[PDB]
């Protein structure tokens, strides 16, 4: 069967996020770069070959706000993500819909715009068991208490009509678990969110995150449901030399804790992040082979098991 309908409804159960009857369950996947620049890679062929070759459990619709997202077309991106949401529910996929907020970095400044969005969402796709909501991606120069409060602004639009669906809340210092703003995920557990069904985002670039946030993506798994909603195996950048020994440390823990994860990215920009070599998505593939950057391989590989 496909991930679907071998794990059905996921929720949260304890502090990992678990299949219907109560089996922890990894899902592990890829993430889109932003819908405004990389949509044209997101095809029936790609998809095809992410769901079917590459074995994914999951995507994550990653939609900016700024930088020529959402904002310049509300209507236009809303219907390509009910798309984008369905072709990848035919394809056996769980999904992620992806608030890609990043500068500005106070999630309150796209909150207006993330109610009448997610209101749209949730309703049409109410019926499915398959969607999780991302309310806010990189959350950055503001207090985890100024985060709280938008997730509890947030959550009950979603709630009142889909109640059933799990969301992940974003964390401070770029979702570091406060790692790159000098604090930790400590500060989380003491003032948590209140709502249940909830996971809490981590994001790390291997070549330049360490021991100190390995160590902290650890001690956040001991408290609260983690998904690793994007990393990378290069710098902070997206871009540079890999670091696959210290990213196969990370993946060893994340399937001891089995917490779930999304690659950045599956696209073909020029960044070693971006799993597919420039011109491949003009192309129409191959979506393995030759087409694919050394990151891609890596993954890939992981992937497929
Ligand atoms: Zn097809
Ligand atoms: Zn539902």
């Amino acid at each position: 069967g496909t991930p679907v309908e071998r794990y059905g409804k996921v929720q949260v159960c304890g502090t990992q996020l678990c299949d219907e009857h109560g089996n922890p369950v990894q899902l592990r996947g890829m993430s889109t770069h932003g819908i405004q620049w990389f949509d044209h890679c997101l095809t029936d062929s790609s998809l095809d070959a992410l769901a079917y070759d590459w074995k994914a459990d999951i995507i994550r619709l990653s939609m900016y706000i700024q930088e020529d997202g959402y904002e310049t077309n509300p209507r236009g991106f809303t219907d390509r993500m009910h798309q984008l949401i369905d072709m990848a529910t035919a394809r056996g996929l769980y999904v992620i819909v992806d608030w890609h907020i990043l500068t500005p970095g106070d999630p309150h400044y796209n909150l207006d715009r993330a109610k009448t969005f997610f209101a749209e969402i949730a309703q049409r796709h109410a019926s499915k068991t398959n969607v999780l909501y991302e309310i806010a991606n990189e959350p950055n120069g503001v207090s985890w208490a100024s985060i709280k409060s938008y997730a509890e602004e947030v959550i009950p639009v979603i709630r009142q009509r889909d109640p059933d669906s799990v969301i992940i809340v974003g964390t401070r210092g770029w979702s570091s678990l406060g790692v790159s703003e000098g604090s930790g995920p400590a500060e989380i557990a003491a003032n948590p969110v209140n709502a249940s069904n909830i996971m809490y985002a981590f994001h790390f670039y291997a070549a330049s995150h360490r021991d100190n946030y390995l160590n902290a993506l650890r001690e956040a798994s001991e408290l609260f449901p983690v998904f690793v909603t994007q990393f990378g195996t290069e710098t902070y950048t997206g871009d540079g030399a890999n670091d696959f020994q210290m990213a196969d440390r990370y993946i060893d823990l994340m399937a001891e804790r089995k917490i779930g994860w999304t690659k950045w990215n599956y696209s073909d920009d020029f960044r070693s992040g971006a799993v597919f070599q420039p011109g491949t998505c003009a192309s129409g593939g191959p979506w393995s082979g030759s087409s694919l950057k050394a990151s891609g391989q890596w993954v890939r590989s992981k992937l497929q098991s």
